[PDB]
C-alpha cells in the first residue's frame, strides 16, 4: 500500500486522468512510467496521474524547501529567477557529496549585487558543529530566526513552478485530425513550423516535413531514436504523424529562436552574465550529445530555442542525418569530416552570435571571402563588450587542429562558473 501526495494542483484534460489539489493523497495502483494509475483518497476516483506531480508521503520532496536533484548551478538559476528575494533558500541533494545535502541561500553583495551562496550540510545534521539538529526542518527553523554565521537570515523557500504536464499516455503516433495548426511561425526549404493545439487542450509546435529522398519508414526509425535521446536542454519530441507529409510535434518554446530573441527589445536588455548563462545551458546540451557519441552538425543561434522562462534548448538534433558555411569547421567544408569537434567550432561562432546580440558572423564579409580568410588564419576580432576570457574560449574553439579544441564538458564547466573562483564555490564557516 503505497500512498503518495500531490505537490501541485492538477486539472484533468484527458479521458481517464484524475484532477487533484495540492495535498491530496492517493493509493498507487500501477507504476507505468510518466503516468501512474492511482486512486484519490479525496474523491475515491481511479485513473491516471502524472508521476512527477506526486511524491511519497512525509518524504523530503513533500517539503516546500527541499529540491530534489538540483545542481549547484541550477540552484543559483532558480534562486536568482523572478519572484525571489534576500534570504530565499532551498535544501537540495549535494551534487559533489553524493547521499548528502546542501543549502543554497540568496544574498546581496555590494560589489556584484544579488548572489547565491552554498553551504554543505553535514550529516543528525549540522553546518557548524556548535549547532546540531535532528531534522532539516529544525535546521531550517533555526536559520529563519537569525543568521548564525550564514551570509543571510533565511526567509522564504525558493519559488517553484508546476512542472510540465507529461504527454498523453501511448500517444507517440497520432492522427493528423488531433491537430489544429493555428499559426505559421517559420518556413523553409524542407518544410514549415507552426504553433498548434493538440486535442483542444495542449499548445505545441509542429514541424511539417516536405516529401523527399528520405524513406518514410527510414525517417520514423530515426525519429524513434531521437525520442530516446532525451535531455533537459534538448527540445522534447512529443509525437509524430506517420503519414506523408510527416508532422513532428514538439514542446512549444514561447520565445522562439535565440537569434530572433537576441535581436529583440527584451533580448537587447539581457546583460552579459545572462548571455554567458544562455551559453552554458547550450554547452550543457552539447555535453549530453558529446557523451552519447552523437553529433549535431548544424549548431547556431537559429537552432536554439528560448522558453518563456529564458531556458535555452537545442533544436533539430538528429534532423541532420535524416536530411550555412559561416558556422562550419574547415575540415567539414573542405572535407566531409563532421565530428563533435566540428560542433565545437560552431559553438565558438555561436558564442560570438550571442555576445553580438544576433549579429551575423563576419559582418561585411561573404562565404568565399571567409573560406580563403580561414586558410590565412583570420579569426573574428573581439567585440567591445566581450571579456578577454570569453574571447579566448572562442579562440580555443577555433583551433585549426580539431583535436586541440576543448570538450563541451569542459566548456560547460568554464561557462557555468565563469564568475566564481573554484575556492569560492561553497562557503566556509568556523
Ligand atoms: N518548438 C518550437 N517552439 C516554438 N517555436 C519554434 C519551435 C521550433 C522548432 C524548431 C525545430 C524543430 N525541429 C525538430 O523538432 N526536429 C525533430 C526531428 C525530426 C526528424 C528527425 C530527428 C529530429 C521543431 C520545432 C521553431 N520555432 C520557431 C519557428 C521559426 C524560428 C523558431
Ligand atoms: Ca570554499
Ligand atoms: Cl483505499
Amino acid at each position: 500500500r503505497i500512498i503518495v501526495v500531490a505537490l501541485y494542483d492538477y486539472e484533468a484534460i484527458h479521458h481517464e486522468d484524475l484532477s487533484f489539489q495540492k495535498g491530496d493523497q492517493m493509493v498507487v495502483l500501477e507504476e507505468s512510467g510518466e503516468w501512474w494509475k492511482a486512486r484519490s483518497l479525496a474523491t475515491r476516483k481511479e485513473g491516471y496521474i502524472p508521476s512527477n506531480y506526486v511524491a511519497r508521503v512525509d518524504s523530503l520532496e513533500t517539503e516546500e524547501w527541499f529540491f530534489k536533484g538540483i545542481s549547484r548551478k541550477d540552484a543559483e538559476r532558480q534562486l536568482l529567477a523572478p519572484g525571489n528575494m534576500l534570504g530565499s533558500f532551498m535544501i537540495r541533494d549535494s551534487e559533489t557529496t553524493k547521499g548528502s545535502y546542501s543549502l543554497s541561500v540568496r544574498d546581496y553583495d555590494p560589489r556584484q549585487g544579488d548572489t547565491v551562496k552554498h553551504y554543505k550540510i553535514r550529516t543528525g545534521f549540522y553546518i557548524s558543529p556548535r549547532s546540531t539538529f535532528s531534522t532539516l526542518q529544525e535546521l531550517v527553523d533555526h536559520y529563519k530566526k537569525g543568521n548564525d554565521g550564514l551570509c543571510q537570515k533565511l526567509s522564504v523557500p525558493c519559488m517553484s513552478s508546476k512542472p510540465q504536464k507529461p504527454w498523453e499516455k501511448d500517444a507517440w503516433e497520432i492522427p493528423r485530425e488531433s491537430l489544429k495548426l493555428e499559426k505559421k511561425l517559420g518556413a523553409g526549404q524542407f518544410g514549415e513550423v507552426w504553433m498548434a493545439t493538440y486535442n483542444k487542450h495542449t499548445k505545441v509546435a509542429v514541424k511539417t516535413m516536405k516529401p523527399g529522398s528520405m524513406s518514410v519508414e527510414a525517417f520514423l526509425a530515426e525519429a524513434n531514436v531521437m525520442k530516446t535521446l532525451q535531455h533537459d536542454k534538448l527540445v522534447k519530441l512529443h509525437a509524430v504523424v506517420t503519414k506523408e507529409p510527416i508532422y513532428i510535434i514538439t514542446e512549444f518554446m514561447a520565445k522562439g529562436s535565440l537569434l530572433d530573441f537576441l535581436k529583440s527589445d527584451e533580448g537587447s536588455k539581457q546583460p552579459l552574465p545572462k548571455l554567458i548563462d544562455f551559453s552554458a545551458q547550450i554547452a550543457e546540451g552539447m555535453a549530453f550529445i558529446e557523451q552519447r557519441n552523437y553529433i549535431h552538425r548544424d549548431l547556431r543561434a537559429a537552432n536554439i530555442l528560448v522558453s518563456a522562462s529564458l531556458v535555452c534548448k537545442i533544436a533539430d538534433f538528429g534532423l541532420a542525418r535524416v536530411i550555412p558555411i559561416k558556422w562550419t569547421a574547415p575540415e567539414a567544408i573542405n572535407f566531409g569530416s563532421f565530428t563533435i569537434k566540428s560542433d565545437v567550432w560552431s559553438f565558438g561562432i555561436l558564442l560570438m552570435e550571442i555576445v553580438t546580440y544576433g549579429r551575423i558572423p563576419y559582418p561585411g564579409m561573404s562565404n568565399p571571402e571567409v573560406i580563403r580568410a580561414l586558410e590565412r588564419g583570420y579569426r573574428m576580432p573581439r567585440p567591445e563588450n566581450c571579456p578577454e576570457e570569453l574571447y579566448n574560449i572562442m579562440m580555443r574553439c577555433w583551433k585549426n587542429r580539431p583535436e586541440e579544441r576543448p570538450t563541451f564538458e569542459y566548456i560547460q564547466s568554464v561557462l557555468d562558473d565563469f564568475y566564481t573562483a573554484t575556492e569560492s564555490q561553497y562557503e566556509e564557516i568556523p
